[PDB]
């Protein structure tokens, strides 16, 4: 769950330099992972897309089965027209334009949904007909016949579409695990960020909550601080800003990709 919406917003920002690049290679080093090399001005870049139930994520990194095959068929060759996030959700869509077998142009979208054990990687056409799924849902259906439909959802709100003054409407201060309430109403939030906001004033009240919220959402728009963090716990975490919850120890990095490269070595 530390791969948030907001973390996603920031990983997507750093992947825009790949727009225009050509999909040059696609491997699958295990059942949970797609490695997609994008060649932009004659240099290669390794895009890792993991669907792993714990480690689901999207990053560039540093160091053939059916699904990879299907992917090469439709994508190998193509140009990346767009990489974008759906709302503030934990969903990235890469838009590729390519050729089929007999040269006619085809329009494809790769959809990564990062939801712990409900993580999936999915290929659809320009009309959202699912071409293939790294995982199938039979019992929403996620099979090659069908139209892709977004995840369940609780009709949450996009924290970017709302002001702090406006958040109040959705908070009962008397209730009140303010972080838990913020997690329940806002798309792409996590414990990390909810706890952080609640931490940005001494007390959570109708005057302060708005201030905290705005303050934090403003910081999300700044270029991030890729940061690794407890010697008491043994625990490890990562994020894209420094969180008053992060004392004690912490290493920061050049990029989120570096940050991740390290963190998932163990």
């Amino acid at each position: 769950m530390a791969y948030d919406g907001l973390f996603t917003k920031k990983m997507v920002e750093s992947l825009q330099f790949l727009t225009t690049g050509r999909v040059h290679k696609i491997n699958q080093p295990d059942n949970d992972t797609i490695l997609m090399v994008v060649r932009q001005n004659r240099q290669n870049h390794q895009l890792l897309l993991s669907i792993h139930p714990n480690f689901s994520r999207l990053q560039l990194t540093t160091k053939p089965p059916m699904f990879a095959r299907v992917f090469r068929k439709h994508l190998e060759g193509g140009i990346i027209e767009s990489i974008k996030q759906i709302g503030n959700d934990r969903r990235i869509e890469i838009d590729i334009k390519s050729k089929d077998e007999i040269g006619d142009t085809i329009y494809r979208t790769v959809i990564l949904e990062i939801m712990g054990k409900h993580s999936n990687l999915i290929l659809v056409d320009e009309n959202r007909k699912i071409i293939e799924g790294f995982k199938h849902l039979t019992p929403r259906t996620v099979m090659p016949g069908f139209n892709y439909e977004a995840p369940p959802t609780q009709h949450k709100i996009n924290p970017y579409d709302i002001t702090g003054a406006e958040v109040l409407k959705y908070i009962d201060f008397n209730a009140g695990n303010i972080a838990k309430q913020l997690l329940n109403q806002f798309e792409g939030f996590s414990p990390l960020i909810t706890n952080e906001i609640v931490s940005r004033r001494q007390f959570m009240t109708s005057s302060t909550l708005p201030e905290a919220f705005d303050e934090v959402m403003a910081e999300t728009k700044l270029p991030p601080t890729p940061i690794f963090h407890n010697h008491e716990t043994g625990k490890e975490d990562f994020y894209f800003i420094k969180l008053n919850q992060f004392n004690d120890d912490t290493v920061t990095y050049d990029s989120l990709n570096d940050l991740l490269d390290r963190f998932y070595d163990a």
